[PDB]
């Protein structure tokens, strides 16, 4: 209802061309019954064209995506710290959109690759459209915008065949990563299970850059914006995501899809960490380098309001792809910092809307329209939607009485970089000392992650780079681990026949920060939306009946149940053939389907053994599983888990059977299931 | 105007913002110390910048010099028993008209006043969609098949080594095209004419050149012409003063229309057809698919459908004049093509050509190009798509949008339909109807109905543009080509540039004329409102002034626009006579307080030696109403070589005896007496 | 010539698609002689389409201009003052592109118009395109590229009716010029010969900016471009100007294209001023300022080499 202004409805009425002539559109004009098309058909020709012409150019990374529409609320009169209007009242609401995203695939690619993932929020404020650009990992790969080029042809499948779409799995992405050691701090983040986040609501969003907050006095303070998940963090294990990869590549904008039409519209805390101009250097390194978080330790988050994304697009096309972000939409109270990668991305997005919207006045485009006036001289351009009255579009003018008005500091509420601000030097492309330590931050990322997140990552690098083909990549990869961590170095190498270079302990140490582990954050604060499937049968109506009554208790408390069975009926949701384990984060069977577990059981419905295989991967994959009814063994033997097993239930009574359960989705993977070194 | 008023940006009061509503300012850069360099950062610059660099858009392929106007249709009746178009269904409907004017050949910048063939382009927003008729001031076009415009176009636009020359009508590659393709002699000899220098867009006519189809509920057809005929009269300028008009004011036509409109004088055309049976398509003499032809008036008569005005100017020249994309192919129910192969080939041109000025295919959304009633269909996406589609199933056939939209036909929904009559027989072709083949006998029709002093000027056209082509054998073929209409044309022609014109071949010649083509034919002005009275006078003579000022009230009542001219402005004289030019008025008067700037001793630095009587003697020469108001008038006009007696020459001491001749003068228009004959 | 690689000759041979196939072009395909035209006669729709994609936008400025081939040589070796290649021995030659032009009037407006004219320059060096992009005038009327658009929309015609095509003479113009006195040198120039130029070959090239010129060790120095013409500065007289604007628009294009196909190639000194980095200052007005000259009695012109322009295009629009 936002744009509701620009919706057409079709609910009713006679097809018309675009110019309201009614016509038909399911039979070409021809020459006799058995004749050629006539090139005067304008039907054909308008509707053709429009079909043709359809498809514009995908974004050149963060392709792959999808958004929703929601409320910005503020927690408090954020005055005192910045001048920005949509902070400045407690409890004050801006319109939000939002767009999450992969990286590196292109816009038909599975959302359940491994990779980087954006989180774009535009804030429609009352002082004009504000952007945060940002991705659910808080560092970046490079320290310079002029290298993004580098770094995405690298990570961009081989451009002599276009193979292959996995974007840390070839031996480009690897070379880029040995001799540009700047990724190391990115990398670690995208080999732990921030890289296959479980969903957009369970990972957090990151400005990266640190930004200025201006008051309206003119002083500021340097800030790191933090959206932190009420959601709480999770992630997929490698092997589920490979799988969910083929059997749903909509998995992510599917599960947002379904959480806000549910009424489970995902929250964020929307933080920041704020410290003065004089602590850019003092936290052991530059807060203008990209590559580095400041630890929560040094500089604890504030919240200032909350994220709530509640309302699903009308046309994906026209909203989710149209949706042109730019960190160059920033409003008084926000200024940027000389962070060399966010200087360039300045230039960047304004640039490559001309590309997606092949003309300049993409800011037109309903999602990209504010909600406040707009008052300037921008002029004409292919698709001009606007009819200015104003027939005097310069300043200075005498003839439109010298409107509209320059706004800056001191009238008008303009934008003002923020006064304290200076450059002193040579003009120089020389990179700062200040950015040279590359290494111990991914240590201490690697530090803070739990023993069985650390083997997690060791067994993404080893999957990785075994595919990488040349063996100096291979070589020079290990000197940059070696230089992290000598054992993740001698971890990785084990996988791939090389031997590990000796130990380099310049940048070794054994400091640790809170909030970058998702093993580590605990529970779930919240099962609603988790995914339970339940394997039943037709064949006993005994086992529908267990299934109703499972579904009534795991429905109260707001949980997504699926009822397989071998065919579609009342109360059954989905049948065997269309059934996966990445379907679901925890499996029930109902004790009455047991005979569908047993190594002799075939039908022309299904796949052999597809029951059992859905229990046995959700097992495998750390998922709460179990048998409701008291006859569990059969099941559990045949699937060879044992009763015993920490997320293994088997209980007679319904009602203990979901309270036991629901812990488990709670808990969300059992990890002592996973094998170390 | 319901898009068009919905879209409207005021930015009367207000604080500068971005394009996002972000206030700002867009004065000085932001750089690294005040004589410092310009930081990337600075995103006001870049987005101000960007805005500009992106402002051009491709000007049309033809006709991308022009100017538009607002205005309304208002039908004369209920022609229900001729068409089921909805906008012609009741006598008094009024319907929504934007109209663009243009010339063909010249690019953006280029002069109004080139000799040209000339567009006028009517869109009608009707209830039942938007219905284009894309006419031009001549009935008659230079071509027989779409295929050919390419051809045609290249030959007549500057030559593509040097871009060189700006006159159409005026080089080697135009003329080698005209004599090696005969097809042209029809709208070369309208070129040729007074039509290729029409005084204004308001003193034209608009032609729909092809025969199209009137259909009927019943399904039914009858074969039409579209003719948009001028309540404000015919009128031409001469060559001369086109050629300086040029110069003194490119912009001469879209300001006579700007100025018109702004003063309450919207122009006015009765929208008439020709209707004639399917039976008669040969009947004429020529086929009516034949767009180098005209149906004689005396063949069909026209009948009065409507009343086209235009009375509002655009509010922005580009959003609604640049952007505004006509096509054929808007066409409405009560209306059907024929088998014209230059109409045929059209409909897919302009589809295709707004891809390229729009630069995406959502052109049909700008404010301009919307219609006025909902549209329903399943086009989707593509670049700058401005809608929010509701429905979620936008294919036929559906049940899960419960079948809608619905298809409309000829049974139901008020669907477009093609006339159920058309049928297709024969061979699958690329050959030219052996129908088509007289190329000469019409443009001698249209020679022969114009007066003595008409054909001179036509003659004198043909001398000016002939005598610049360089090619012997391009001049020697276009006399062969214009001796098969006239042998006396030809030799007339061949005198003025050094050939002997071919024996007479008199196969296509004949005698015969035909009402409505001549414009020195066409009888005095019906209005005078809106012609130009410069009044020359002198700051230097208080009784010049005040002469003056008695003319000026005494026109100016009548709604003549007048210019009191003088050596420097002051209260109650508009212009100097360093800015004035004989080409920028309908009439010239000087009062005799003025008489001592019409000497040959003259002489000032505010203004060229020789300039006021410059003013009259030209306005003399191109055959305007000149006079004196005086009583020494005798005097002035001997300085001037202009005779006392002469036709549309005036000399009256009274101020209200002069008015009352002088008007006369300027509805008569031209006095053509002034201008010599072979 | 210098283009010769990309050039097409149609001098022989039958007519082909874009794709090589021989076909025909002048009768459309119809059902029957009579009859409509098909969808199928994709003969006529790659020719259409052809032609209804013929034109780009023109220049958002300079929009009328005239272009041509020549050669710049140098008198000496620069290395001296600067490490460019193109400069750095004596008789060494490069070839050129010049396109002169108006600035407000649109692609076909007349060449006569009174305004501001450019003077670009395009020297394809051994060490890549260096372009400098001019005007007949040293100056500018703005101090900051922001402004621009300010500029630009005040002397191109009112945007309700786009008039008038005369670019100095209407209201918004000379509003803009009495609110932004920054304006006066250029209007100043503008209002003189230097607007109503006799031709393009009688009127020199300015750089305009202040520029720097660096050695292979690093030093600078700041320097003013002067394109000096060897044929004379002339003007026309404003009554002629408007004439020839309506009686030959193409007056300038055409006296360049006569001058080169005659063997009258027009020629330039390219010439320099060259100031200290520490003279920034020094003259009573900042060398960054565009609205500024560096009088020649303070800094003398020093001849570099000569463009000569002696090659007309094949194809215009290409
Ligand atoms: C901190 C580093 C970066 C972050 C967090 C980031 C984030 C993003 C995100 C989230 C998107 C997708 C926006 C959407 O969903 O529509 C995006 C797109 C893009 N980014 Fe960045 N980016 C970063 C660095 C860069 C750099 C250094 C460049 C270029 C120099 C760049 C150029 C682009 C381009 C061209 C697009 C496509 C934008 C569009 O089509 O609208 N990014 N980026
Ligand atoms: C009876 C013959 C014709 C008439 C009366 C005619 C009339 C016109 C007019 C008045 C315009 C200007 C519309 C405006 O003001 O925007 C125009 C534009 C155009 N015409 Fe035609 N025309 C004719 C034949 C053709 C043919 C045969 C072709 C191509 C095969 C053609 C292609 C075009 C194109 C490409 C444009 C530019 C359209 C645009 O950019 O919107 N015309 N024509
Ligand atoms: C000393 C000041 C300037 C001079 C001497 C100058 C000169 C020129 C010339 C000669 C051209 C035409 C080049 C050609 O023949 O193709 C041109 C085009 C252009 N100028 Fe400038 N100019 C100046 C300032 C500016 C400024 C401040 C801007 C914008 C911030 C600007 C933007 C442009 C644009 C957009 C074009 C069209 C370029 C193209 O389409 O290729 N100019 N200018
Ligand atoms: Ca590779
Ligand atoms: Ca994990
Ligand atoms: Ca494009
Ligand atoms: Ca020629
Ligand atoms: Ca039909
Ligand atoms: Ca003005
Ligand atoms: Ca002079």
């Amino acid at each position: 209802s936002p744009l509701a202004a620009y919706e057409v409805d079709d609910s009713t009425g006679y097809l018309t061309s675009d110019v309201g002539g009614p016509i038909q559109d399911q039979t070409s004009l021809k020459a006799g019954i058995r004749g050629p098309t006539l090139l005067e058909d304008f039907m054909f020709r308008q509707k053709i064209q429009h079909f043709d012409h359809e498809r514009v150019p995908e974004r050149a990374v963060h392709a792959r995506g999808a958004g929703a529409h929601g409320t910005f609320t503020s927690y408090a009169d954020w005055s005192n710290i910045t001048a920005a209007s949509f902070l400045n009242a407690t409890g004050k609401q801006t319109p939000v959109f939002v767009r999450f995203s992969t990286v590196a695939g292109s816009r038909g690619s599975a959302d359940t690759a491994r990779d980087v993932h954006g989180f774009a929020t535009r804030f429609y404020t009352d002082e004009g459209n504000f952007d945060i650009v940002g991705n659910n990992i808080p560092v970046f790969f490079i320290q310079d915008a002029i290298q993004f080029p580098d770094l995405i042809h690298s990570v961009k499948p081989r451009p002599d065949n276009e193979i292959p779409q996995a974007a840390t799995a070839h031996d480009s992405a690897w070379d880029f990563f040995s001799q540009q050691p700047s990724t190391m701090h990115t990398l670690f983040w995208a080999m732990s299970g921030h890289g296959i986040p479980r969903s957009y609501r369970h990972m957090d969003g990151f400005g990266v850059h640190t930004f200025r907050f201006v008051k309206d006095d003119g002083s500021s303070k340097l800030i790191k914006w933090h959206f932190k998940s009420r959601q709480g963090k999770a992630s997929l294990v490698w092997e589920e995501a490979q799988v969910l990869s083929g059997k749903n590549a909509d998995f992510h904008r599917q599960d947002l899809w379904d959480a806000i039409e549910s009424g489970n519209g995902p929250e964020w805390d929307v933080c920041v960490q704020i410290v003065d101009e004089s602590q850019a250097q003092a936290f052991g390194f530059d807060l203008l380098d990209p590559t580095k978080i400041i630890p929560e330790e040094y500089a604890p988050l504030t919240k200032l309001g909350l994220l709530k994304l509640d309302r699903n697009p009308t046309n994906y096309f026209a909203e989710t792809e149209q949706v042109m972000f730019q960190p160059g939409h920033i409003v008084r109270g926000i200024d940027f910092t000389e962070d060399p990668l966010l200087q360039g991305r300045l230039f960047s997005y304004l640039d490559t809307q001309l590309n997606r919207n092949g003309g300049p006045n993409f800011e037109q485009l309903p999602i990209n329209m504010p909600r406040v006036p707009i008052h300037n001289n921008n002029r004409d351009g292919a698709g001009q939607m606007f009819i200015h009255r104003n027939k005097y579009p310069y300043t200075p003018n005498t003839l439109n009485s010298g409107y509209p008005r320059q706004a800056n500091q001191n009238a008008g509420r303009g934008f003002f970089t923020a006064p304290g601000r200076t450059a002193s030097g040579a003009l120089v492309r020389e990179v700062s000392p200040t950015f040279n330590d590359h290494w111990s931050q991914p240590r201490l990322f690697f530090n803070s992650l739990t023993p069985v997140e650390q083997q997690f990552l060791v067994n993404a690098m080893r999957f990785a780079i075994s595919l990488v083909k040349s063996e100096e990549v291979k070589k020079n990869v290990l000197t940059q681990l070696n230089r992290v961590s000598h054992d993740v170095a001698v971890r990785v190498a084990a996988a791939i026949g090389l031997g590990a270079p000796d130990a380099d302990d310049t940048y070794y140490h054994n400091n640790k920060t809170a909030g970058v582990s998702i093993v580590g954050s605990g529970p779930l604060p919240t099962i609603k939306t988790l995914r339970v499937g339940i394997l039943a049968t037709t064949s006993e109506s005994s086992a529908l009946d267990q299934a109703a009554q499972l579904r009534t208790r795991l429905e109260k408390d707001g949980l997504v149940v699926t009822v397989v069975a071998e065919t579609l009926r009342e109360g059954v949701d989905q049948t065997y053939s269309t059934a996966d384990a990445t379907g679901f984060d925890g499996v029930v069977v109902v004790d009455g389907a047991a005979a569908l577990f047993a190594s002799t059981a075939s039908s022309p419905l299904f796949p052999t053994g597809r029951p059992l295989q859905i229990f046995v991967d959700a097992y495998r994959w750390g998922k709460p599983v179990g048998v409701c009814g008291g006859k569990s063994s059969e099941v559990l033997d045949a699937a060879d888990v044992p009763e015993d097993g920490d997320g293994v239930y088997s209980e007679e009574s319904v009602d203990m059977f979901v309270e036991e359960f629901e812990k488990g989705l709670a808990t969300f993977r059992f990890t002592d299931r996973f094998a170390l070194d």
